[PDB]
RNA sequence: AUGAGGAUUACCCAUG
RNA sequence: AUGAGGAUUACCCAUG
RNA sequence: UGAGGAUUACCCAU
RNA sequence: UGAGGAUUACCCAU
């Protein structure tokens, strides 16, 4: 009916889940944000266009943000003490079939799985060796 | 440890598995391959490397065969036509620790959960709505 | 194989023991992690080049840091006080065999040996005397 | 006491152990050289100064030579054939106290203990892989 | 698991064999040298890039020395009376399967083995006849 | 004697052997080719001369066919997808005797034999790791 | 459009 | 990228 | 090469 | 400071 939900972006089990919602859609670029405050939100957005005559250009990022309290003027402000940034851009060929992408989607998923060396690597702060 | 080992990429349930394994680590950038022609494998590469003062930043690419009418081992131009390109850059400040990159990689896993709205969106050749 | 493996940096029996892991090995510089915050890890890198047509010439660096949490405006992160930069520059001959290098490693073993001067110097903030 | 004394640079066991002994300490520069032939002896240089106002830097030098015999002309004499020179420097904060030094230490004694990267591959003519 | 492993270059029974082994990587170039002295050892190199947008092109290099020992200003130094030099450049399609490129090795093998044409003419200094 | 006479570069054990015969001798270039249409056959070429003063160098080359999804006798476009090129270049100093080029041959055979890196590497669309 | 190019991340740089 | 082009072999030359 | 320097693969002198 | 150099407490670049 709608693929444009919320949906949880960091699962922790019932407690502590961020989950992210539907915030904004101006300019073709679908935004989700978490339930805080806009200076320390995660940020979730997707766009897609058509890039050449044969092929089509999904563009995702994600920002994780470190939540803290700064005090500027001597006054309590909610911030970000830093933010991670992911930035993905797939390209797929027109001529992918809806089981073409499937595949797409979940070598992705894969790629990530727990265990597997790519995120091994990051939550150790390492490279692969 | 040592994490520069074949992992399971598409995951089918036992049978029609893709597994890519390692194949290349010239300039410290791993690379696994399917066993398969390198024109039509499944492809991953990664990297890491500090950016800029304050930040380090993972690059991961993803390269991902159209399998539909397929000719395997068969010579199928153009290129552009019969593979998609994914293209991961994950940027993590330095500040950040083990744990604060674990719940990075928490993020991306559910970005992309089975069931959310940009993998089954990418999943049907659709976008937003 | 692969000498480009994690080792330890600092051995502290087995319990404050410091590990260094493989970073990346671009420029034909490899670089050794420690793990946590890169803010305030160790860093190990090295290199090997043809310096003359008779000589060829190691550069090994280290930084051991001091992990302290700098607070700022109430917002705390985790960084180096200071660090401690080690330099080495080791030539060696083409004419040198595995045996002549042997030596030249024991050396260094040696010139740096618990109870030694130069290490029991620099231990105690002394020079010689 | 004094930490100005002979002490062993090569440990070959009880055999061919390479001791090498006070030479003079003009100039702020201990130093010392193995018996035998100057022509062909090891030598070891030690100082230590207050290069910014913060940091003091050591700066260690070791010289291996190949022992060899020069005739010419029907004349000959103990000479080296080639040398191989080690020069380290050592930069430490002056904030630095006695336990962070013995870490300093542990962590050069660590980078060269045998069987780690760094040492085992200088000890092969070899650089990292 | 890796196949940058040492292996035997000249194969004489047992005695007098000239193995190999990994020595470098710096730079994508895999490197493996004798146990010799750099100046007089075999050296082996290797690498791989993917050329045009459709093929990829292995560049592998053999230096096979004459071992010596020549005496410059009066000393007995280890050097290489001269090199004889191998030089290949294999270019392979991307479309070439795993069971395409295993041909293309056992042609080469072919092209090699004892009593055939090309090697039987090199070991006896001439040309085809 | 006489050494240009047809030989097996393919071995697939009596059944499936690709044998390659003498087709071409312009300009004293030897010339082996397979029964097969110029477009899809295995051709070798071989050839000697004095490049410099002090060396002589052996210039060799081998075209090996894509066979996996080929149609013989067909006309299959473009040449580039379907064929592998080799070249080989032998330099061997004039001084060098028959033994020190039958060692040379040794060694071209040891780094080709079934099993080590490079020819597992070639065989597995792989580099080193 | 490409970049193991960058960020103060729906923007800036370089390139062909 | 090609060269029965070269070497003091991870470099130089010529060419299109 | 520098018992020149640091915010360390980078800056200052011959 | 220099993954600039050596005949190493000295030479070449910012």
């Amino acid at each position: 009916a709608s693929n444009f939900t919320q949906f949880v972006l960091v699962d922790n089990g019932g407690t502590g889940d961020v989950t992210v919602a539907p915030s904004n859609f101006a300019n073709g670029v679908a935004e989700w944000i978490s339930s805080n405050s806009r200076s320390q939100a995660y940020k979730v957005t997707c766009s897609v266009r058509q890039s050449s005559a044969q092929n089509r250009k999904y563009t995702i990022k994600v920002e994780v943000p470190k939540v803290a309290t700064q005090t500027v003027g001597g006054v309590e402000l909610p911030v970000a003490a830093w933010r991670s940034y992911l930035s993905m851009k797939l390209t797929i060929p027109i001529f992918a079939t809806n089981s073409d992408c499937e595949l797409i989607v979940k070598a992705m998923q894969g790629l990530l799985k727990d265990g597997n060396p790519i995120p091994s690597a990051i939550a150790a702060n390492s490279g692969i060796y």
